[PDB]
């Protein structure tokens, strides 16, 4: 059954979920622009992806306003801090494959899972917004898949390390979001399933075999 979008219980949980999505979109914008410093020949495409993220950010901001909710941005910034720090560390070292795995694979798969799971239980205003967004994140996933696929033989070991270090952070994020997500009528098992499906598919496209992907997904433990 659909949540009561007007309840204090719902608005409280939404204040944090809304913030997380808004912050995620802002960080995605910033990350794609940053990746442009590592891939200067990709700058126009990356700018395009970044602009899409700002469009998403504005749409989700409007979702919070529509429900009369003030987004808890401090909570959202802390929620993303561990992954953000790892992205910044990789960026500083010029580690493009790690930056792409964090943003274009892990974060996009996390977003795709959230949006897929939220849509069926969203209010009619937010539903339209979120339905516009999902196609876009598959484009972003495809962009990362394409670059990593083309460069796999030079960065396989780095990707294994990036996965080992960052997949557990996504798992922690899923654990942390689950309580509020449940108030929004979202099942944690659906979030996990959809995330792992999207990520496994990305890794398959990139050129990892079944054994490699199994070992990689197991890093979440
Ligand atoms: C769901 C929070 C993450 C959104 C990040 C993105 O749109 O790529
Ligand atoms: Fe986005
Ligand atoms: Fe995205």
């Amino acid at each position: 059954a659909l949540p009561d979008f007007t309840s204090d219980r719902y608005k409280d949980a939404y204040s944090r979920i809304n913030a997380i999505v808004i912050e995620g979109e802002q960080e995605a914008h910033d990350n794609y622009i940053a990746i442009g410093t590592l891939l200067p020949d990709h700058v126009e495409e990356l700018k395009r992806l970044a602009k899409m993220e700002m469009r998403h950010k504005k749409g989700f901001t409007a979702c919070g306003k529509n429900l009369g909710v003030e987004a808890d941005m401090d909570f959202a910034r802390e929620f993303f801090a561990p992954l953000r720090d790892n992205f910044q560390t990789a960026l500083g070292q010029g580690k493009t494959p790690t930056c792409l795995l964090i943003q274009a694979l892990l974060i996009e798969a996390f977003a795709i899972s959230f949006y897929h799971t939220y849509i069926p239980v969203s209010d009619p205003f937010a539903r339209k917004i979120t339905e516009g967004v999902v196609k876009d994140e598959y484009t972003h996933l495809n962009y990362g898949e394409a670059w990593l696929k083309a460069n796999l033989e030079s960065c396989r070991e780095e990707l294994l390390e990036a996965n080992r270090e960052n997949l557990p952070l996504i798992r922690r994020m899923l654990d942390q979001v689950a309580g509020d997500a449940a108030v929004l009528q979202m099942d944690k098992e659906d979030l996990i399933e959809d995330f792992l499906i999207a990520y496994q598919e990305s890794l398959t496209e990139i050129g990892f075999n079944t054994r490699e992907i199994t070992r990689m997904a197991a890093a979440a433990l």
